[PDB]
């Protein structure tokens, strides 16, 4: 059974095929690839673009999406095995996934980490459990990686540069400020796809404490050694931005401070200058800027940067619809 | 770009065309005016009729509605310009409207005032922001006016009297009781459409403090001088109801007490007799009664009045579906 | 006007026809029985299977389901007659049902008892009110009985035994543990359909305090005297399970302790051994086990029992989709 849990699990040929079908769907939006079929969109956290794009995608391909929110409308779910369910959870994922599998043709799941202990969050328990127990394909709508965002992002880049081959371009994945510590998911994904596409990647972040999990630093290393690109970690703003072709910002809490954010607060607060403004973007080679959204203006990026003709965030956002339809079509 | 923010922005010819198409859709409900198209229904407050009627309307015309609730499922939105987003809001309407505009063909928005300061609520910031930043038509699903309700109401009246020409009829817009101070939106809208239709309008309310915002009193004045009707403010029940052809009730907090409801509580509480009962309706010329709903029985109107054959509230409620389909068809 | 409030209200011929159409829909899922039609699914409590199955069912038959949650998105509703609505409820069911009746073709309603006073919960006020005021057919999505579950369950049994005639088989409806007192709805329904199908039924429960409401014990008595089966109440585990062909578990709070659960807590807590495990199921005649779900593993039933090839709960869950489509088709 083929799932869409991570682009890393797919071959470059399969990913290229997805992106191409995405471009094709962008040209002809209505189709019958999902006629009479349905997808259950399970959300354990908030969403605007993901819920909307998947729901419309199913509709445009002749299918139907059922939106579920455990703890809100659906019953809370237990994932640990062999435990006595006398707590807050009403049913086990074993039953949930099997039941849904009798109703729908695809299952999407969004579940952010709990931020109490990275040792447990990094195991990707919710996603793996759905994939384990579901008799139908499972799609990652963001857990500790955000693969649908990776493809929307990659397509937007290929569209901007007018070619599927991004090798050569200097890609800068920069950390940015936010009053709260966030998920590293989008950053892990950006690092993964940027290297898989063979670009010259630079992970710009405040201090070594903000370096991503080894799992992704290693995926990136293997991707580079096979794509022809390169990976580099930096803590100097100006040097990183210089000559860049692409700048992708994202904020995230330092992994070493999981379950202990009290001391990390003052640390991030002294790096508010990592905000993407005109000054930094001027150091790039007429490079493009993007963010996965939602974005806090004048915090993560300035109004000027967001309204700049070089900001392709809205195009990347649109592409979420096209890439997802390609993913659903490929899995059914 | 044409939007449906207020009937006042539309010409009488355009409004007559909408009402006619509404009547046509009421005769033939299934159509293809929205085939493959979609509308994002953004709700910042509760709704039963609006969400249901729009959702079914999109379905019946071959399209699909995506229901969103910022703060509930979708991310909270910021509307103020050039501010530092380090508060409760995650993204700016600038991005929200542009992203949705890449997904859907129409955007509906419902956003009640905050009731903290009428000076800010009356600016209609949420609605204006969507219309400003959206690349697709925007529809007012109720903010400080309720135009979809105006047309459902007008159509119901034309159906009751068997003619589109309502000139001559005596229309009474009466305030009614409610334990809490409410939005003036429906009252502002009733005053607007009743005069636009050229009826003899009387705004019956407890005291001068309950008179509506000058903006709408002025719209009404201009509507009368062009429709042939008339406007009048009254504080005497019996005289107002006498010979009336239509009685539309609605409760609302006195504008002069915005952000300071403590002292207004005892004021409204001494006017519970403004409730629409058999006695008052008997003073009318076999007139009809209606309310936008939801209605608190034995508080706003008595059970007898609600179950009276002269109460057309259910018909007006149904018309919300037909008028809205006419609006969506006209905007696409 | 025909509604689907309880299987008891339907003749055996009509129920047999529903089950047959259910089997037919299971063979050919896409149809046009609800083309252009819609159903309003009103939920006053949580749901995963019910919301999903009804929503997909409407879609597969060419219709559309509108999901509503009073108090969450829709306005709170009042059901008592002739009262002054100055409390938490915004509108009366009289208006709600009539308005929905102008929009949709069917109305489903789920409303659990309040658990404050069985004397009032047993009156089934919400369901009866919808059926009273709605101009369109009403469907019970679970209140104090769960008829859609009854048919999904019955069909699963007929499929397992390879015949619609279940007479002769020994059916055991056993109470099970749960940290909290639950609704008796599913148990009342199981007792009702098991006897209506003419099986040898045994209601196994801890003490006489856990016996179901007389209303259902009486329905069962009348069903037996007409179906040829038999009814029996038991408090001895091993004797009940011995030679059973079917074992259906469900937990519920003792009716005599409604509104006074404090003292019942220690009572249920001393019967945790009523859990359905391998030991008990081994006493059966290679019998099948099922539960309506959601189920707490290692509390209501053990992991071994749930993963046993004799557990048909997933099949019963799937059947909810098929039986419901048969119900909607029959009512339109
Ligand atoms: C697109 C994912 C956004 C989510 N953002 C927040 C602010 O929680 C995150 O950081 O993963
Ligand atoms: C149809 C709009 C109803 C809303 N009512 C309440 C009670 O908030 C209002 O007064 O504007
Ligand atoms: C299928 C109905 C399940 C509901 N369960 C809970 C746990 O509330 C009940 O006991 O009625």
């Amino acid at each position: 059974l083929k799932h869409f849990l991570n682009t890393q699990d797919w071959s470059r040929a399969e990913l290229d095929a997805l992106l191409t079908q995405a471009a094709l769907f962008k040209r002809n939006k209505l189709g019958s690839e999902l006629k009479g079929k349905s997808i259950a969109l399970v959300f354990f956290n908030p969403s605007m673009r993901t819920r909307t794009s998947f729901e419309l995608g199913a509709f445009q391909l002749g299918g139907h999406a059922v939106v579920l929110q455990p703890g809100k409308d659906a019953w809370p779910i237990e994932f640990n095995l062999g435990t006595v369910m006398d707590g807050d959870t009403e049913e086990h994922i074993a039953e949930v996934a099997r039941v849904l599998g009798r109703y729908v043709d695809l299952i999407g799941v969004r579940a952010f980490p709990k931020f109490v202990d990275w040792s447990k969050d990094r195991e990707d328990q919710v996603l793996k459990s759905f994939a384990k127990y579901s008799p139908v394909p499972v799609i990652n709508m963001e857990t500790i990686t955000h693969p649908c965002q990776e493809l929307a992002h990659a397509l937007a880049l290929q569209e901007h540069f007018g070619t599927p081959d991004l090798r050569g371009k200097k890609y800068v994945l920069t950390w940015t400020y936010h009053p709260k510590p966030l998920n590293t998911a989008v950053a892990n994904s950006a690092l993964t796809i940027a290297t898989r596409m063979g670009m010259d990647v630079t992970l710009l972040c405040p201090t070594p404490d903000y370096i991503l999990d080894e799992r992704y630093m290693d995926w990136a290393a293997q991707n580079v050694a096979e794509s022809g690109g390169s990976l580099q970690v930096s803590h100097d703003i100006d040097s990183a931005y210089a000559g860049a072709d692409v700048v992708y910002a994202k904020s995230w809490g330092a992994l070493p401070f999981f379950g202990n954010w009290e001391p990390e607060k003052p640390i991030r607060d002294q790096y508010q200058h990592f905000i993407v403004d005109e000054r930094k973007m001027a150091l790039t080679n007429n490079g493009v800027f993007s963010h996965c959204l939602p974005l806090r203006r004048n915090v993560k990026a300035t109004d000027a940067v967001m309204d700049s003709p070089n900001c392709i965030a809205i195009d990347e956002a649109e592409n979420r619809l096209h890439v997802q339809k390609a993913i659903m079509a490929a899995l059914v």
